[PDB]
């Protein structure tokens, strides 16, 4: 699924992320806009083999077993075709162990390069939350 701006804003919201761990709605649909391009089914392989997951881009390295990264953690319990699911509640869920592991935000790479103090209130601006 390729959703909307403000759509997606109403789901993350829903899924209790507006000011998770301190960051605002703006930063998470600012993440999720340079990561995935707001698709749910997008995946990207890294020269390490490991592979990022969805509309957060989550790492097979870490955070979900896809069964072809060798040394790899599975610290949200989940198999990493979850990830790419029209319902993000899954990615969601795993989105906020990531966040609360001590780097933040900065864990995502486009958050840090592109989202990172700029102004992520654009973001929301005109939807109904």
């Amino acid at each position: 699924k390729v959703f909307g701006r403000c759509e997606l804003a109403a789901a993350m919201k829903r899924h209790g992320l507006d000011n998770y761990r301190g960051y605002s709605l703006g930063n998470w649909v600012c993440a999720a806009k340079f990561e995935s391009n707001f698709n749910t089914q997008a995946t990207n392989r890294n020269t390490d083999g490991s592979t990022d997951y969805g509309i957060l881009q989550i790492n097979s390295r870490w955070w979900c077993n896809d069964g072809r990264t060798p040394g790899s953690r599975n610290l949200c319990n989940i198999p990493c075709s979850a990830l790419l699911s029209s319902d993000i509640t899954a990615s969601v869920n795993c989105a906020k162990k990531i966040v609360s592991d001590g780097n933040g935000m900065n864990a995502w790479v486009a958050w840090r390069n592109r989202c990172k103090g700029t102004d992520v209130q654009a973001w929301i601006r005109g939807c109904r939350l």
